[PDB]
């Protein structure tokens, strides 16, 4: 079996479906997209455009607002990644929908894991995306450079992450946090099994059944 | 080449914008794209993304931000211009730059016109256009559907178009105002010299120095 | 980002920008693209189709003939950029002007210097591209396989090299010579400063001086 294969196996288990579809909140979808490169795995993330109104300049997964349309959050997550990015539908195997997130009181977050083709070759679109760039996947575990806080809002204590990350290849720093830094954490324990070296926001003996819970009490 | 040719002469007289280029507003540049169909001159306009922080939803000509890492004004509508609708460097002569237009106290629009070879085919990016589309230049002077309103910005009465059109391949209705339909009148005028059927903001008998007088009026 | 950034500040000195665009020679513009692979700068360079008027199956940096409808040299080195290699406006920031080159007493190259996007992924046209490659830049300084005379021409003592570079990836060996050589060697010693192991036309110790009074003194005569 390959790295994928391997991550496929592990996230299976994790996968709930469409079991919080059809909630009455505004709908986004993102894609976190799983590279193997050079005998490990990655995760692909975008930087986002200033000429955008929701959240300009940050790090985040590809995705975007559900269109009237889509035909479910599924289909908004693979026609927005291959608006911002190239991925064509061929290019990737979706095999976990996540527990999602609020964002805000109004804004309902669904995350899908997908597996990425060795052959696909980003293509950012600089109408949206300023830059494209890959981080090993052990890195959310292990990490050099890494700073948390706890932040109760509201109620209940979340944890904010801020990773750091600079690619040796071509010399640029990037910093990853909030969402996104608690989506690929958790994503990485699922897939890797390793303890991380600082407290997170989920109980790792017990990973699906605390991520429920968390957003039920807060739904 | 003829029917670009002749646009190209009438708009010579008009180029005066790079005048202006190095006053400290926060700066959009625009490009007016002329194009030839079925032997007569059209223009190009774009449908804008929601997504967007300016103007969601509006009818515009191809354009935006300019970027701290483009050379001029004039960089920042051909890239912006290939960006949104696939246009690349040798599918357009840009032969003109116009008065420019306050949108606000702070900033400023940078227009080009632009002669469209007929090769060229759009190719909209869904990321910030939801649509592309022609109306024939004529159109701007001999409306079929058309108001006016007058509106005070930034200290003066000002002319605020709206038209609207239909194109008849699909039956889809477009409407075009404000800067957009302003700057449209214009360059059918300056390219076509039919008096419309409507009022105006500039002055018929001496548009360029009408139309500078009044950019330099609201700067001061 | 490091090793872009602070090439764009030791090449900002340099920027004599403008100054000399507007003298009646025949124009040309050249775009020189700096590349991050491996850790380091790398120079991207491409191989001329033979069906080309001008220099036919030489080595050179990107670039072409100032068309009626540019709007400047910036813009003509952007669009032949894109043209030969598939570089996008949004690829690549143009950071330096520098002195240009009289490749003789009627036509004048203008050099832009520029760096690249790393998601940019080089797309030779065939129609004037035979090939396209990269050098790393510290070869230009310290390289393995180099030879150079000195040429008397338009008036003065210029120096013509001859660098020869194999790429391990493949076994493809490129000579680099002339002009494209003379930029290649001087926007190296701009970024890092270390004195070749041989001879140079400029000053180590006054760059831009002594550059400028070159292109005058040929201008001249």
């Amino acid at each position: 079996n390959s790295l994928l294969d391997d991550a496929k196996a592990r996230l299976r288990k994790y996968d709930i479906g469409g079991k919080y579809s059809h909630l009455p909140y505004n709908k986004y979808s993102v894609l976190l997209p799983l590279v193997a490169k050079e005998g490990k795995l990655h995760l692909l993330f975008t930087v986002r455009s200033e000429k955008l109104r929701r959240a300009p300049g940050e790090v985040c997964f590809p995705g975007g607002k559900r269109d009237p349309t889509d035909m479910d959050d599924a289909a908004t997550a693979l026609r927005e990644a291959q608006e911002e990015v190239g991925l064509r539908p061929h290019q990737v195997e979706v095999v976990c929908c996540l527990v999602p997130c609020l964002i805000d009181t109004d804004t309902l977050i669904t995350p899908f894991v997908g597996l990425i083709d060795h052959n696909f070759q980003a293509q950012p679109n600089p109408a949206e995306v300023k830059d494209v760039f890959l981080v090993p996947l052990a890195y959310f575990l292990h990490p050099q450079v890494h700073d948390q806080h706890y932040v109760t809002r509201l109620g209940h204590r979340f944890i904010n992450h801020i990773f750091e990350y600079t690619n040796p290849e071509d010399g640029v720093t990037y910093q990853i946090k909030g969402m996104t830094a608690n989506l690929a954490v958790l994503v990485a324990f699922i897939i890797l099994e390793k303890k991380p070296t600082f407290e997170v926001q989920f109980n790792l003996n017990d990973v699906l059944a605390s991520s429920e819970e968390l957003f039920l009490k807060v739904h």
